[PDB]
């Protein structure tokens, strides 16, 4: 008999493991609207996502008096409806700049010690690949909120097609905190636990048959492995069929897979 086997073509590559937080989207630059004196609101002169400038006139009072910008920006949200009576600690209306995305997010103090500066993150607001977005951690917060135990962790949204990362948004972040590099990454049901050790089989194409390898578990997610020990670039591992298998096993090669990217998981 010969046990029926699919192998890959194992290649090097890169897997990465991350810190999954939840943050905001927000923006460096942007200012509170505040009237300069106590009355009802009379006109409206700006609607979401308006483009206003400092000074300009956003709005009128009944006691005539002008609400003013305090900065140049957009509209990101309007708090106060005509007809409303309000003071100089009314809050308006929200401006802000959309060329200072931030992204805002709060990790446990234990997490904090090997963050950086320069860290890699992707941002996600959804599950397809327009809704990801890729960042880099712009600065750690000296604060320790005790309560919480949490740190507040700031990251800039970098590359193209950041039109679609709105101010205001929820988002998912996954920060990187380690990549395990130039190794082989297999499918990790390759991987077969015997006499508490662990192996991989290695098809011999001449022989039509099964090696059993000892290997190194560096590193596992998302069903994916990162191996080390006796394995090579472009080795044939069996990836469906290994739990029937013993060393020297012979087999039929049913069908050869590719290998998983060389590029990191994420």
């Amino acid at each position: 008999y010969r046990f029926p086997v699919i192998a890959m073509k194992v290649k090097k590559g890169i897997l990465s493991d991350y810190l999954s937080l939840n943050g905001d989207v927000d923006t460096k630059v942007k200012a509170d609207i505040f009237p300069d004196a106590v009355g009802k609101i009379t006109s409206l002169r700006i609607k979401l996502g308006a483009y206003v400038q400092k000074g300009q006139i956003v709005a009128t009072l009944d006691p005539k008096s002008p609400v003013r910008a305090p900065i140049s920006g957009y509209i990101l949200n309007i708090t106060k409806k005509i007809g409303e009576t309000v003071n100089p600690q009314s809050n308006i209306a929200v401006v802000g700049r959309i060329d200072t995305k931030q992204i805002l997010t709060y990790v446990s103090e234990k997490y904090i010690s090997n963050i950086k500066v320069g860290n890699d993150a992707i941002i996600e607001v959804g599950a397809y690949s327009n809704e990801k977005f890729k960042a880099k951690v712009s600065e750690i917060s000296p604060i320790l909120d005790s309560k919480s135990r949490t740190i507040e962790v700031y990251l800039t949204p970098i590359g193209s097609n950041l039109d679609k990362l709105i101010i205001g948004m929820f988002s998912k972040i996954k920060l990187i905190t380690k990549r395990f590099k130039d190794v082989i990454k297999i499918s990790r049901e390759a991987v077969v636990e015997r006499e508490g050790k662990k192996f991989v089989f290695k098809v011999d194409l001449e022989s039509k048959s099964v090696q059993m390898l000892p290997i190194t578990v560096l590193f596992e997610i998302d069903n994916i492995v990162a191996l080390s020990g006796e394995v090579e670039e472009n080795d044939l591992i069996v990836v469906e069929g290994m739990s029937a298998l013993s060393n020297g096993s012979l087999i039929n090669l049913v069908d050869t897979k590719e290998g998983l990217s060389a590029e990191s998981n994420i």
